[PDB]
């Protein structure tokens, strides 16, 4: 009778119960199989030694359905320890998820896990809701994808969504590369996990990119120390802000794309004149890769440079924004008016999987 | 871009545009065909002379689909003069309408009249909404059927709906019968229309049934005069309140059913204890046959006799209650939140007619 909320990301699954303010289970979105029997999440991780690890979700889209069933089987029976036939399930999807994927998702829930009711919601919409608004533009930068999504009264505007395949995992690889400028090798998937850790702990977004580079090459006060697992210590300086600077200048990594400040602006510009002003004042950050200190001040300054000079620009960057999608679905799944909007097994029996596209809002 | 609202009753079609406070077209729900080429509504009526008249809706349910298409064709092209491919259409249905009927209704709208979007709503729910409430019990007595419908937050409670096949048309026939106690014959479908007219103009609900009969047989002050079309005049006395008294005592007409005060009570009693009190305080009358003067005071007194003696009983009987279903749909179709709940042609293409049962609320 409690609803389950499951948020499937490229990197992490966040799953739990509606009514909570945090996912009970967060675990790597991976399936592992013997190098020449399958393991999931945290499982797969303890034995990575003798497995090939596969990610079933790439850039926010489900591409391996057999593995995804195993992530879902693990989520219900091992992580949450519930019987799925007893619980309405809310699932999340990427903006612009293909219609065919969303139907396949519905079919699996109903025919393989026998849920009484499910729903599929766009991630960025749930994060807007978790901030208390129904109109806004969300910047959702996770592990695999970054999406700008303008939303008006609860409804995502498909023609103005921007997709940038440049996310947290790319920033980790770019940190690996530049650290092997001050002499370090990382290269293995294990050492990659170490650099991911450094990234999350030491990196930050510089208020002015150049001046910051001038500073780091004039005093040792930006260097920080970091202990590796083998005991050895490493020093990190200018790499701390150069790594995330990539989101503002993708040419750092050889991509020809606009940075996250320009896609935000361009997405606002694909909207009707009569709401632009509401979008400028309600930019919401969401996802793990928006956690860098300085990123929200940085965003404010860049978007004010591009927008008409009299526009009121406000960046909202809540402290819980790494889980905001999940918390959004926790709130939504608890509303009594949401209860009539679940897709029930009866509705699916009578109409089949394409029922899933009548969102009801 | 304006929505159409069409309310199909056993006797009258009420049709018009969302945003209005009254149906532009009210006309008899009849199809006429040459006694040995088809005519509708008011049409069929001017030539009844050489046609057989058929009612395609009986006791609120559509039973002749070919005729019903002609009522709908006439509604769009002759009465409202619009192109149906250009307008979302809201249709109404009886409580407990079979699933199969509602699908057939959807299929015709989409495949024969090519509407962009439609919706099918339960009549009694729209009348509740027109009174400004989302919780209440509606007594809807029309020409062909009477329905008691308890509704909690906008949703009709199917297991407590009561259906009584005793409505305005039966009261007309019973008035014909008792008038041929003071010497008058009516018998033909034309004279039936005359008695219907007398019914609507002269009849009323007595506050105490017996005392009223005692009164009419003690002074000529209750008789009223009525001019027939051929010039002759008729006198009506005790028949004025005996006719509608039938709704309270169906044995007047040989039926073994409970009266409208008992089905109301029984329907309230099939509900959960924790809302009964809200239903007792929000009884809404709706439909042509609730127009009799005195009926709402009458209802108050009868339901107070049956309910627990400390209950607060309130009867709401708005002046516009003969059109309240239509006005309900006029309001609903205008809400911006309703706009995402239309069934679109795309949704119907992908899922077919059984899409219609995902009500969204
Ligand atoms: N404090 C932090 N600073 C910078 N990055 C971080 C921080 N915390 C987590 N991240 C990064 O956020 C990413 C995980 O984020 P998230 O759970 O939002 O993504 P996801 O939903 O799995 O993937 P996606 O939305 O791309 O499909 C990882 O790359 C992780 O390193
Ligand atoms: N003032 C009135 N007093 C008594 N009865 C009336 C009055 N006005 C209309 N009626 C009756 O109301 C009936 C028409 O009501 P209405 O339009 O609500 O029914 P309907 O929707 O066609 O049919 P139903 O809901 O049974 O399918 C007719 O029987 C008509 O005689
Ligand atoms: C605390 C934590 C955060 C996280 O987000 O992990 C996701 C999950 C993960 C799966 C692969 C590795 C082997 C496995 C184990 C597990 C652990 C927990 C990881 O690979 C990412 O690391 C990629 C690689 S490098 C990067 O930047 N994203 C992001
Ligand atoms: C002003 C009006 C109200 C009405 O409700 O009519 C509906 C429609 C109607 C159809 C049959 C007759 C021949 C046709 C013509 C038309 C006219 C308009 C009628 O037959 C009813 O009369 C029945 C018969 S007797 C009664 O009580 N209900 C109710
Ligand atoms: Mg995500
Ligand atoms: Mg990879
Ligand atoms: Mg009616
Ligand atoms: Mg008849």
């Amino acid at each position: 009778t409690t609803a389950l909320v499951c948020d499937n990301g490229s990197g992490l699954v966040k799953a739990g119960f509606a009514g909570d303010d945090a996912p009970r289970a967060v675990f790597p979105s991976i399936v592992g199989r013997p190098r020449h029997d399958s393991y999931v999440g945290d499982e797969a991780q303890s034995k990575r030694g003798i497995l090939t690890l596969k990610y079933p979700i790439e850039h926010g889209i489900i591409t391996n359905w057999d593995d995804m069933e195993k992530i879902w089987h693990h989520t219900f029976y091992n992580e949450l320890r519930v019987a799925p036939e007893e619980h309405p399930t809310l699932l999340t999807e990427a903006p612009l998820n293909p219609k065919a994927n969303r139907e396949k998702m519905t079919q699996i829930m109903f025919e393989t896990f026998n849920v009484p009711a499910m729903y599929v919601a766009i991630q960025a919409v749930l994060s807007l809701y978790a901030s208390g608004r129904t109109t806004g533009i969300v910047l959702d930068s996770g592990d695999g994808v970054t999406h700008n999504v303008p939303i008006y009264e609860g409804y995502a505007l498909p023609h103005a969504i921007m997709r940038l395949d440049l996310a947290g995992r790319d920033l980790t690889d770019y940190l690996m590369k530049i650290l092997t400028e001050r002499g370090y090798s990382f290269v293995t998937t294990a050492e990659r996990e170490i650099v991911r850790d450094i990234k999350e702990k030491l990196c930050y977004v510089a208020l002015d990119f150049e001046n910051e580079m001038a500073t780091a090459a004039s005093s040792s006060s930006l260097e920080k120390s970091y202990e590796l697992p083998d005991g050895q210590v490493i020093t990190i300086g200018n790499e701390r802000f150069r790594c995330p600077e990539t989101l503002f200048q993708p040419s750092f990594i050889g991509m020809e794309s606009a940075g996250i400040h320009e896609t935000t602006y361009n997405s606002i510009m694909k909207c009707d004149i009569d709401i632009r002003k509401d979008l400028y004042a309600n930019n919401v950050m969401s996802g793990g890769t928006t956690m860098y200190p300085g990123i929200a001040d940085r965003m404010q300054k860049e978007i004010t440079a591009l927008a008409p000079s009299t526009m009121k620009i406000k960046i909202i960057a809540p402290p819980e924004r790494k889980y905001s999608v999940w918390i959004g679905g926790s709130i939504l799944a608890s509303l009594s008016t949401f209860q009539q909007m679940w897709i029930t097994k009866q509705e699916y029996d009578e109409a089949g999987p394409s029922i899933v596209h009548r969102k009801c809002f």
